[PDB]
C-alpha cells in the first residue's frame, strides 16, 4: 500500500491526541445572579435553587429598615420563608427580636449584636471562606475589641444557606443600601465553545478517516465483500416468530422495569435544563460521567413520550439482539448448536424469558445486553475472517456499551476475554505493516467515548458529580425477579462442567464457546462483587446468557452424555432450580403489578402451593438419578425420552406463566388501568395512568343531606343513642394517611407540624384537626377514643337523603365515601379482609309508606394505614337501584387501648380525572417510582440552576412512599424535598382509582405557598471560560 | 446547653460514690435468676430458675 498507512496512523494519532484533550478544554459557563429589589418594588421573589448552595451572598443592609420595622417587626428579609420545616435549620433568615438581632445560619448562630444598639450599612457576606457577617464601624460592648471592628463568623463552606428565594415583611421603595445579590450555582449548565466543538468535530471525522484506512490497509488478503446478508441469514424458522411476536405482545403488555420512572423524568427535564441532571437524589448533578444514552431518549422525547413509544429502543435492541444471537452467534458456536433445533429454541425461550422482567422499561440494560452481543460478535467476526476493523469496531462498541452504564463492563469484559486472539491477529500482520498503523486505529477507537461522554461536560465537573455521588449516595424477592439462578446459574455451571470433562466434543467449537463462558464469568468477578448496583441482576445477560442456554442444552443432549445418571441429575436440578424460583409471591415491580394471579401471596395451585409440586417432581428426579447411580445402569430409555431438551421445557414454562401473569393482568383488569390498556390507549392520545385516577377537587362539597331532624347532642350523625360517643373521641395527633412518628420523617405534610388542637369549636364542638382540607366549622367530626374506659359504642346513624334517580348522575359518582379513621374491618388488596371495628354503610329503602327499612350493610375497602385518617369506600354499584338513604353504624367492641374509630358523614364527592383537574400546564414533582405511568404533565423543569414552583406532588403507594421514595428525595442526600419541604406545604387530597377501589395506586398532594411569592427576575450574565477550574465544592452534609 | 434544637437537653443529679460489690458477692448461688439466651456460659455459678 504505503498510500493508507501514513494516513492510517496520523489520524490514529490524532484522534487519540485530540479525544483525550476533550474533557480538558474551555466552556461558555452561563451563569446567573439575584439582585433582590428588581425595579425598586419590595415584593417577595423566589428563585428555589436544585443544587441549594449559592457561591456567595454579599448581601448588604443598612441601618433605615431596622428602625423602621414595628416593635415585633421580625424579618427585614430572609432565604427561608416567615415558617417553614426546619427554616432555621437550612437557609439564612435574619432576624430582629427584642433584645437582639440573628444572623444565624444552619443553627450557628452569628452576629447578635443588641437592638437598642441597633451603622455605617452593615454588610453580611457567606464567601468560600467566608460567614464572616460584620457590622462596619461598630464596636462590640462585651467581649474583646479585637481592634472594634465586628468581625465575626466562622470560615467554613459547610455552612452555607440553602436558597429557596428570599422573603421580607416590609413593602415598598428600597432604601438606597438594601440589595441582596447573591450568586447561584452554576456548575454544570454549560455548552461547549468554538475550539471544543471544532474538536469534536475533528476527533469524530479523523477517527473515521483512521478506521476506513485501516479496512483499506487490511484488506490486503483480498476476501471481498460478496453475497451480503450471509446464507444462513434469511432461513426463518418457527423460533423466529415466535421470540418476534411474543416479544412484541410483552412489549405492548408486559411489565416496565423499576427505574422506568426515574429514567424517563431526567430525560424529559434535560432538554430544556440542557445538562442532564440527574434530576432527583444528589444536588442537581449531571451522571454525565456515563450518561449518553439519556440523551438518546432526551431527542427522542422530544416526539410524543407515551410509554408505547419512548421504549421503542427497548424493541429494537430485543430484535437485533435475537437476530444476531440466532443467525450469527449460534452458528458461530459450532455445526452441533446450529444443527438441532433444540438449541435454537432455547437460546430464544431464555431470551425472551430473561428479557421479559428485566428490560422491558427504560432502565438501559437491554442496551447494554445488545451492545455486549455486538461486541461479541464482532470481536467472533475479527477471529474468524482474520481481519482487524470488527475488532477495531468491538473496541468502541465496547466503549459505547461501557458509557451506557458502570454495570456496562460486560463488554469490557467480552473484549478481554476476546483479547488473545486479537493480539495473535495483531502479531499476524505486524510482519507486513508496520506494529505501530495497526495499534493506532484501536486506541483511537477506544478513545473516542471520550468525545461524546464529555459533550458538555468538563472534567472538573464529572469528578465534582463523581465526588457527591460517593459521598453522600450508596458507597457499595419476587416469582420473576429471582429467574437470574435460573437462566445463568443452572445452564452455565453444567455446560462448563461439561465443557471441562470432555476436552473435544463433537459439534461444539471450543473456541468461541470457551469466549462465551469467559464473558459470563468474567463480568461477575468485577461487577458483581466489587461494583455497586444492587444484585439480582439478568438484564445483561439477557442477550449473552442467551447463547449460553443454548451451549448447554446440547451439552445437557442425550448424544454427548452418555450416561443416563448425569442426564438425569441435571433433570433433577431443573426441577430444584424451578422449585426456588416459584418460591416467592408473583409480584412486579409497581404498576405492572395492576390484577396479577398471586401478587399477594405464594403460586398455589390446587390448594397446596406449585413450589411443593416441583420440589416432589424433584426429589423424584433425584432418586430416581440416585438409584441409576447404584445400580449402574445408564441406558434406561425413559430416561432418555425425559431428559430430551429440559432447558427449553423450563424456559418455555417460565414465559408461559409470565406472559399468562400478565395477560390475566390486563383482562382482569379491563375497564380500569393496566399496563396492556395503557399502552394500547396511548395511541388514542390518552394519559396512562391520569385518565382513571378520580380526585376530589373540592372535598367541602358534595356533602348528603341528613333528614329533617337530628334529634342528638352531636348532630344527625348521632341518630338516636350516641352510647359513650364522645365528640372529640380520637387520638391526640393523627394525620391524612400517614402514622405520626416521633422524629421528623423526610417527606412530610403540612399536618405533621400543625396546632395539636385547633383554636375552634366547630359545628360539632369537635376542635380535632381535620384532613383532606375538610372544614371544620362545617362537616362535624364524631369518634371513641377515650382512654379512661372502653365502654364499647355502637350508633346508627339518622338517614341521610341520597341524590337523585339518574344515571347521568350515577355516571361522575360512583363512590359514596365517609372519611373514618382508625382500625376497621375493610377489604383491601394489599392484604385480605382484615379485622379492626366494623363501621359500614347500612343502606335502606323506602316506598311503601315513606320510613327507611334497614335492608342489610355493605363492606367498606381501604387502602390507607390502620390508625390513620383514610377515607372508606362504598360503590353505588353495591348500593341497590332504589336505595333512597343511607346510615353509617359502627361499634368499638374492643377492651384494648389501641382500638378506636372515628366517623364523619357520608359524601358524594364531584370527581374528576387527573388529566382534566391537571392538566398538561401546572408542572408537578413526580416521584422516582411514578413517571412512565403519568405522561402527559410536564415536570418541574429546571433553568440554569432554578427550578419552577411545583404544584403536586404525584407520589406512589404508602408503603413504597415511605421507605423508598422520600429516602431518595430528601434534602440530607441532595433531593427535591429540600426545596420544596422548605418552601411549600403539602397537603395531601383525596383520589380514587376508578373501577378497583382498595387499591392502593398512590397519592397526590397540593402543594400551597406561604407568601405572596412571586417569580424571580433572575439577571443572568454568561461569559466564563474556564478549562478545568471548579469553583469549590458543593454544600453537601457535614 | 449550647443547641438551638428541640431534640437536645440535659439532665443532672448529685455525684455519688457507690458502695460496689461484685455479682458473686450480691448475687450468690441460692437466688434463682433469669439468665438470658446470649449469656449464660460468662456466669457460671448462679443456678438459673
Amino acid at each position: 500500500v504505503r498510500i493508507a498507512r501514513w494516513v492510517a496512523t496520523i489520524a490514529g494519532l490524532l484522534g487519540f491526541v485530540l479525544s483525550v484533550s476533550i474533557p480538558l478544554l474551555p466552556v461558555t459557563q452561563t451563569t446567573a445572579t439575584l439582585n433582590w429589589p428588581q425595579q425598586g418594588r419590595l415584593d417577595n421573589v423566589t428563585a428555589p435553587l436544585i443544587s441549594q448552595a449559592p457561591l456567595e451572598l454579599t448581601a448588604t443592609v443598612p441601618c433605615s429598615v431596622v428602625r423602621d420595622l414595628p416593635p415585633e417587626g421580625g424579618l427585614v428579609f430572609g432565604t427561608a420563608p416567615a415558617e417553614g420545616r426546619d427554616a432555621a435549620l437550612n437557609a439564612m433568615l435574619v432576624n430582629v427580636t427584642e433584645t437582639r438581632v440573628d444572623v444565624i445560619v444552619r443553627n450557628v448562630v452569628v452576629a447578635s449584636v443588641n437592638r437598642d444598639r441597633v451603622c455605617q450599612r452593615i454588610e453580611i457576606t457567606s464567601n468560600l471562606d467566608g460567614t464572616y457577617a460584620d457590622f462596619v464601624g461598630l464596636t462590640q460592648i462585651s467581649g474583646e475589641d479585637a481592634g472594634k471592628l465586628q468581625r465575626t463568623g466562622y470560615p467554613d463552606p459547610n455552612l452555607r444557606p440553602a436558597i429557596v428565594g428570599v422573603f421580607t415583611d416590609l413593602t415598598g421603595p428600597a432604601p438606597q443600601g438594601l440589595s441582596v445579590s447573591a450568586e447561584i450555582d452554576t456548575r454544570f449548565t454549560t455548552h461547549p465553545t468554538a475550539l471544543k466543538l471544532a474538536a469534536m468535530l475533528l476527533a469524530i471525522v479523523s477517527t473515521v478517516i483512521a478506521l476506513l484506512a485501516l479496512w483499506r490497509l487490511d484488506r490486503l488478503d483480498g476476501r471481498r465483500m460478496h453475497r451480503l446478508i450471509p446464507t444462513r441469514w434469511r432461513t426463518v424458522t418457527a423460533v423466529d416468530g415466535v421470540v418476534v411476536g411474543g416479544m412484541a405482545i410483552w412489549y405492548v403488555i408486559g411489565a416496565n422495569s423499576s427505574d422506568d420512572g426515574y429514567i424517563l423524568q431526567m430525560a424529559r427535564t434535560a432538554e430544556h435544563a440542557g445538562y442532564m441532571a440527574n434530576y432527583f437524589r444528589w444536588f442537581g448533578s449531571p451522571e454525565d460521567p456515563f450518561g449518553w444514552y439519556y440523551n438518546v431518549l432526551a431527542l427522542m422525547t422530544k416526539v410524543s413520550d407515551a410509554s408505547i413509544w419512548i421504549r421503542l429502543p427497548d424493541l429494537i435492541c430485543a430484535l437485533i439482539c435475537w437476530l444476531l444471537l440466532s443467525r450469527e452467534v449460534l452458528p458461530r458456536l459450532g455445526p452441533a448448536v446450529a444443527g438441532s433445533r433444540a438449541a435454537m429454541w432455547a437460546a430464544g425461550l431464555v431470551l425472551l424469558g430473561a428479557w421479559m422482567p428485566f428490560n422491558n422499561g427504560l432502565r438501559p440494560e437491554g442496551q447494554i445486553a445488545t451492545g455486549a452481543l455486538i461486541t461479541y460478535v464482532l470481536i467472533e467476526r475479527a477471529v474468524t475472517s482474520g481481519r482487524l476493523t470488527p475488532a477495531a469496531l468491538a473496541i468502541t462498541t465496547a466503549a459505547f456499551t461501557l458509557g451506557i452504564q458502570p454495570t456496562g463492563l460486560i463488554a469490557v469484559a467480552a473484549l478481554l476475554a476476546g483479547g488473545r486472539p486479537i493480539l495473535r491477529i495483531v502479531m499476524r500482520r505486524r510482519r507486513l505493516v508496520g506494529t505501530w498503523p495497526l495499534i493506532a486505529p484501536l486506541l483511537a477507537a477506544g478513545t473516542v467515548i471520550l468525545a461524546v461522554v464529555f459533550a458538555d461536560q468538563t472534567i472538573a465537573t464529572v469528578l465534582e458529580a463523581t465526588r457527591i455521588r460517593t459521598a453522600i449516595g450508596p458507597s457499595q424477592g419476587a416469582i420473576s425477579r429471582r429467574v437470574a439462578f435460573v437462566f445463568t446459574a443452572m445452564c452455565l455451571f453444567p455446560s462448563l462442567f461439561m465443557m471441562l470433562r470432555r476436552k473435544h466434543i463433537a459439534g461444539v467449537a471450543r473456541g468461541p464457546a470457551w469466549r462465551l463462558m469467559g464473558i459470563i464469568f468474567a463480568t461477575m468477578f468485577f461487577l458483581m462483587f466489587t461494583p455497586t448496583k444492587w444484585i439480582h441482576h439478568f438484564g445483561l445477560f439477557a442477550a449473552v446468557g442467551g447463547a449460553m442456554a443454548a451451549l448447554a442444552t446440547v451439552l445437557v443432549s442425550p448424544t454427548v452424555l452418555r450416561s443416563a445418571r448425569n442426564r438425569m441429575a441435571f433433570l433433577s436440578l431443573v426441577l430444584f432450580v424451578l422449585a426456588f424460583c416459584f418460591a416467592s409471591t408473583n409480584g412486579w415491580w409497581y404498576v405492572s403489578n395492576f390484577g396479577a394471579p398471586f401478587n399477594n401471596s405464594v403460586p398455589k395451585v390446587g390448594g397446596v402451593q406449585i413450589s411443593a409440586i416441583f420440589f416432589a417432581l424433584s426429589a423424584i428426579a433425584a432418586l430416581w438419578a440416585f438409584w441409576l447411580h447404584l445400580t449402574r445402569r445408564t441406558e434406561s430409555r425413559v430416561v432418555d425420552r425425559l431428559t430430551a431438551a429440559p432447558i427449553p421445557v423450563a424456559a418455555g414454562f417460565m414465559v408461559v406463566v409470565m406472559m399468562a401473569s400478565m395477560a390475566i393482568g390486563v383482562v382482569r383488569q379491563y375497564p380500569t388501568y393496566s399496563n396492556g390498556w395503557a399502552n394500547i390507549r396511548a395511541f388514542a392520545g390518552g394519559c396512562g395512568l391520569a385518565d382513571d385516577v378520580l380526585v376530589e377537587p373540592d372535598s367541602n362539597a358534595g356533602f348528603l343531606t341528613p333528614l329533617p331532624g337530628a334529634y342528638g347532642p352531636l348532630g344527625p350523625l348521632g341518630g338516636e343513642d350516641p352510647q359513650g360517643f364522645s365528640p372529640d373521641g380520637v387520638p391526640d395527633r393523627i394525620i391524612a394517611e400517614a402514622i405520626r412518628l416521633n422524629n421528623p420523617q423526610p417527606g412530610t405534610d403540612y399536618d405533621w407540624n400543625r396546632p395539636i388542637k385547633l383554636d375552634e369549636p366547630g359545628i360539632n364542638g369537635s376542635t380535632v384537626p381535620l384532613p383532606y382540607g375538610l372544614d371544620p366549622k362545617r362537616v362535624p367530626v364524631a369518634g371513641t377514643y377515650s382512654t379512661e374506659a372502653q365502654q364499647e359504642s355502637r350508633l346508627s346513624s339518622a338517614w341521610y337523603e341520597l341524590p337523585a334517580r339518574d344515571e347521568t348522575e350515577r355516571a361522575a359518582h360512583p363512590l359514596v365515601v365517609i372519611t373514618a379513621a382508625g382500625t376497621i374491618t375493610g377489604e383491601s388488596v394489599a392484604n385480605g379482609l382484615t379485622t379492626g371495628q366494623t363501621v359500614d354503610l347500612e343502606y335502606a329503602t323506602r316506598g311503601p309508606d315513606g320510613t327507611l327499612v334497614p335492608a342489610g350493610r355493605v363492606t367498606p375497602y381501604d387502602v390507607g394505614p390502620t390508625p390513620s385518617w383514610r377515607n372508606l369506600r362504598y360503590p353505588r354499584s353495591e348500593i341497590p337501584d332504589d336505595a333512597v338513604a343511607v346510615r353509617v353504624v359502627a361499634e368499638d367492641l374492643s377492651l384494648s387501648q389501641g382500638d378506636w374509630i372515628a366517623v364523619t358523614p357520608p359524601r358524594v364527592p364531584e370527581l374528576q380525572s387527573v388529566q382534566e383537574y391537571v392538566g398538561s400546564d401546572q408542572p408537578v414533582l413526580m416521584d422516582w417510582a411514578v413517571g412512565l405511568a403519568f405522561p402527559c404533565q410536564q415536570p418541574m423543569l429546571h433553568a440554569n440552576g432554578v427550578t419552577e414552583v411545583p404544584k403536586f406532588r404525584i407520589s406512589p403507594d404508602y408503603y413504597a412512599k415511605l421507605q423508598s421514595t422520600d429516602t431518595w428525595q430528601d434534602g440530607i442526600n441532595g433531593g427535591l424535598l429540600g426545596i420544596t419541604d422548605l418552601l411549600l406545604r403539602a397537603s395531601v387530597m383525596s383520589t380514587y382509582l376508578s373501577q378497583d377501589w382498595g387499591q392502593d395506586w398512590g397519592s397526590l398532594r397540593k402543594f400551597d405557598t406561604v407568601v405572596e411569592a412571586t417569580p424571580a427576575e433572575l439577571d443572568f450574565g454568561s461569559q466564563t471560560h474556564s478549562g478545568l477550574y471548579s469553583p469549590g465544592p458543593l454544600r453537601i452534609r457535614p
